[PDB]
């Protein structure tokens, strides 16, 4: 069959299929938050900016594991994307909140490959997770952690007040 | 008549003399929403800068009109100019409410006159609204309604608040 | 009522509103002289940028007017703005006799309100209108003169030729 | 047949083929202009050059109808370019009155061929002639109605001398 | 409802959410196409590199038009994302002739939705695939009909020296 | 009658008017060679640029030989422009062939016309075309010879891949 595959099992191959669907749902669901907040009604413009560098920034994990797929020789297959789970998002609390149980769920698929690739010794495998994945997600998930922190100060009794100052002063704008 | 008129009904042309009299009002609207948040018992100079560019975009709309009106061979007529519906312009929100409200009149007369054109089979006419006016003012009322948006969040129980918060943080000042 | 208002009397507020008035109504003149210019029967760009300068010279003053009746804390009031005494503007000549009529109307309202404030011992009213409008009406009436004297010269039996030459080698054009 | 082709009347295909053959027309009558007026009997080197303009304008004008037809994938098809209509041109008051005969001509074409467009259904050549030929069309017209304008007005008694001050002081020399 | 919708129909709501899904579907298309031509077993880098371009351009198309619903005030709705047609793509000339399938497919839908536009008289529609998809489809297709040409010039008898000759020298490497 | 006019034939006049429809027929030529090499199902664009260059060079011809008509003190004079003698022009070796029958027609009748000079003992005109014409159509010849015989050391067995190499290894394109 492949004239450069060596030591890349079928189940690690198929993970990184499935995996890149992961991604790709993730990055479809930024999309879609960062929409809307666009809307006229929401308008929290340093919001939709933070989630669609997100929708980028999961679309770039997804590229990275189909060019490993290649560069290992399997075969990069790709399936139907589920639409996201919302079709509005609410606050930016309920938002911010929907999208770290998203970054944990992606790290759960991270650490069970890793899992599988270190049962096949595949070190290539468990290098490249480590080098790309693993703590650009701890990042990202301890960033999601200092927001929702912070937004959850800011609600007191004036809700409206504290989500405005939130997007206006630690979100970037424009 | 005209040694250059072509393809250019007296119908359209006295519609654009009527549309730059609502353009020219419109400004003149702006102009006196600017002074108001300019008084030193109201001083919110972002809301101030706000409006007087306003106003300066509507006096533009009012002039590529009429140059346009020459273009086409038209002759361009004034007529008087009504004062603005107000003297006081209330609050942040009700100025931006007021101001919405004026810009989806101009819209709709922008609208009547594209449909003018189509019916009169005047294509010059058309492409010139969809290409310096109709985006132009969709974006506008975008803008007005993400604004309104914002005003509304910040009210609260602290209106005070909500209204330095909003000219400080969201309109230009610087 | 009035936090900052001292030494302001309702006479200057008033006579200031009313100025306004007159130089919204002069810019709007100068406006319509300027297309009229721009007519491809009448086609002077000189003479069409010079009135188009003059509109928003006048735009100007009532802008500072406007300013100054708040920084005295005055209330700006706006009137409906009558349209220009004429809808055609004749010849070159034509023109610029009714700009120096309209700029010598102009210069008498100054000079009416610079003696209600000098009655009203309002030092800081008399030293604005000087500062800012005496000496920039002056100058303007002494070009439109010098202006006048070289159009009637250069009428003689070849009106047309006059009028070209006039346009092509004193206004501005590109 | 065409791999390409969508949306993509014959009717339109062939009335683009005739409207080339009308902008090279054109562009010859204005190469046969440019050089009545170098003739050294003429001697009106602005005038030539402003004809010469106006010959590159017009097969700019063939050209990029050209390069749409091999875009929409219709067949460039060229016929006999007939001769210009006179072989001396008159004053450049005679010269100025053709050129804006047939710029209304074209014009009319330009606008028969956007109905046809219209009636087709065809929103691509619609957009096309609207962004590159129809304001194109309208500027010049004005153009030319005002250079005519500048023209009557300097024949007077001394035709020589205004056409020599019209080249000189309003036409471009180098 | 909305505060800024404004002709704006349901029906081109409805219809542009459609779009965005065809457009996300051929990016899709376009992401597994690329990832094909970079297998090592097809490695044909120039062609890998066409067909990401052309993900991220059907990519900015589905943006564009998302930001054009919120800036009218309709709603945004993604649904889910089917997989590409094919998993594996045969040589580049199938590649080609699949891709200009699914352009003409693309141009279809923007016909159509023009043509829903101008029966609902909202020309702000009209005019926004008219100056962004439009003339960009058109273009595009052309430039696939200029390389099936190429490819099939290429194919002779020596279908791998064809191949790679066409990627090596049309196509952009590395 | 003219007043600069010396040494120069009636003959020579008419010829050199003769000639100039020559060099436009040639232009026109070139004109619609490019644009077949344009087509979407032909496709070779160094073979376009090198035909549209060449209708630009014989234009320039046209534009010097018309020049010198007014110089002389001749009387240019435009004769209807026949169509190209093909609507499709076949192969690169096709049009090549064609283009070089078509600069020897050109070559021959330059020829002829220093020849009618000569024998006018016209000096200038013999110089005009030895030093504008004569080299520039020898020198086009010879490039022309050069393309015919790699273009036919190409054709083999394999003629769309040689017609292909040419195109992209020989002529300008990207
Ligand atoms: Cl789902
Ligand atoms: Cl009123
Ligand atoms: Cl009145
Ligand atoms: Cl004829
Ligand atoms: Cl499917
Ligand atoms: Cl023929």
């Amino acid at each position: 069959s492949s004239q450069i595959r060596q030591n890349y099992s079928t189940e690690v191959e198929a993970a990184v299929n499935r995996l890149v669907n992961l991604y790709l749902r993730a990055s479809y669901t930024y999309l879609s938050l960062g929409f809307y907040f666009d809307r006229d009604d929401v308008a929290l413009e340093g919001v939709c900016h933070f989630f669609f560098e997100l929708a980028f920034e999961k679309f770039e994990g997804a590229f990275r594991l189909l060019k490993m797929q290649n560069q290992r020789g399997g075969r990069a297959l790709f399936q139907d994307l589920q639409k996201p789970s919302q079709d509005e998002w609410g606050t930016t609390l309920d938002a911010m909140k929907a999208a770290i149980v998203l970054e944990k769920s992606l790290n759960q698929a991270l650490l069970d490959l890793h899992a599988l690739g270190s049962a096949q010794a595949d070190p290539h495998l468990c290098d490249f997770l480590e080098s790309h994945f693993l703590d650009e997600e701890v990042k990202l998930i301890k960033k999601m952690g200092d927001h929702l922190t912070n937004i959850q100060r800011l609600v007191g009794s004036q809700a409206g007040l504290g989500e405005y100052l939130f997007e206006r002063l630690t979100l970037k704008h424009d």
